[PDB]
């Protein structure tokens, strides 16, 4: 069998991996949000890199 060589629109498998990214402060990339209650999770920052 020579193979299909099947290529795809969309190119994931139903998106079930939690990437892991590293990431650094930097304006205006990286940043606290302007709050004064305390942050949690992953939306503690904002900017071009979220």
């Amino acid at each position: 069998d020579g193979n299909r060589d099947r290529s795809n629109n969309i190119t994931d498998s139903l998106a079930n991996r939690t990437l892991i990214v590293t990431t650094i402060l930097e304006e205006p990339y990286v940043m606290y949000r302007k709050s004064d209650k305390p942050l949690y999770g992953n939306d503690r920052f904002e900017g071009y890199c979220l």
